[PDB]
């Protein structure tokens, strides 16, 4: 089957969002940075570590719920095109896809990221391990190209692993509100989440005993240093796991040992931390499974099947427009 990838980020739409977010986010209280910036190539091979971690349940829990219910999944949609806001090089891509192609439905596959090299690597993947199948694989970001995924047949969203964590109640909602208004009738979302759980198992999934989650997360500092010419004293900040019960949500911060004086070049600015000081790098959203269908809801989306891991740990929400 064909391939298309169509580009709708600038070149250098990248960089100037890292100069936006970075500038923005220093000089707030508390300082914080948005956690997508953790995911250049060192950062992305290390999130690969901590999918493989024994105290990271999530990616092994939603791929159990997905090796038993994918046939289900595609039995309930009846879709004939997987949509991905994501880039289609997980296993769980292979699983939806291999569950429509045997309900004979599979006809197109829709990658939606923002690394259009990684898209081109996905598309000649799937091109080559799925005969007849459409890759109409999009490059642009959740808030503003939404209305550049293809029209037609009857289409399957796809957004799992508890990314919809990555965001706060407000942004939440303003993304399912987005997506449900571009779906059509009969579409369907499928949405992992995470669920709230014991604190302390909370806690340890973001702070590994090794400390690969700690470098992750001061990876943040590496990729400011050399995209906006920034000289953080990567070693003196500190990883920490917060468990912050009244919003029920992990945070990941940075604790400054000892006051820092960081400045970011490209951006001609100097930001100050007293000693002890933490910045607020990830927030990861844990979920109820009344409080998931009922913000379905609110997005104009009806949850028809939920669908949860052996251990209560995880959810998969199915619902339709
Ligand atoms: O929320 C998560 O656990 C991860 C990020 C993360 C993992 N460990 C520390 N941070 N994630 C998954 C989708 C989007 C973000």
């Amino acid at each position: 089957g064909p391939v298309s990838v169509a580009n709708h980020l600038g070149e250098d739409a990248g960089h100037l969002a890292l100069r936006r977010d970075v500038y923005s986010g220093l000089q707030k209280t508390p300082k914080s940075l948005p956690p997508k910036w953790f995911y250049d190539t060192v950062g992305s091979e290390l999130f690969d570590q901590i999918t493989r971690l024994p105290e990271y349940y999530p990616t092994r829990a939603e791929a159990e719920i997905l090796r038993a219910r994918s046939a289900e999944v595609a039995s309930a949609c009846r879709a004939d095109t997987l949509v991905e806001l994501g880039s289609g090089t997980s296993e769980k891509t292979r699983m939806l896809l291999d569950a429509l192609r045997h309900r004979g439905s599979l006809r197109r596959f829709v990658p939606f990221d923002v690394d259009a090299s990684v898209l081109s690597a996905t598309a000649t993947a799937i091109q080559r391990e799925y005969s007849g199948v459409e890759i109409n694989a999009v490059c642009g970001d959740f808030e503003e190209h939404l209305t550049e995924i293809p029209r037609g047949g009857r289409r399957l969203f796809v957004f799992l692993g508890s990314t919809i964590g990555n965001l706060t109640p407000g942004p939440r909602a303003q993304f399912l509100t987005a997506l449900a208004g571009v779906m059509r009738p009969g579409d369907s979302l499928l949405l992992g989440t995470d669920l709230v759980k014991d604190a302390a198992r909370l806690v340890r999934a973001y702070d590994d005993p090794g400390g690969v989650t700690a470098q992750f997360n001061r990876n943040v500092l590496a990729v400011i240093n050399r995209e906006l010419e920034a000289d953080f004293d990567v070693d003196a900040f500190q990883h920490v796991a917060r468990w912050n019960s009244a919003e029920e949500r992990i945070e990941m911060w940075l604790r400054a040992d000892g006051r820092q004086r960081v400045r970011v070049g490209a951006l001609d600015l100097t930001v100050d931390f007293d000693a002890g000081e933490e910045m607020l790098t990830e927030v990861s959203c844990k979920f109820r499974p009344q409080a998931v269908g009922a913000e379905l809801a609110a997005a104009g989306l009806h949850r028809i099947r939920w669908w949860t891991d052996e251990a209560g740990d995880f959810g998969l929400s199915l619902a339709a427009k």
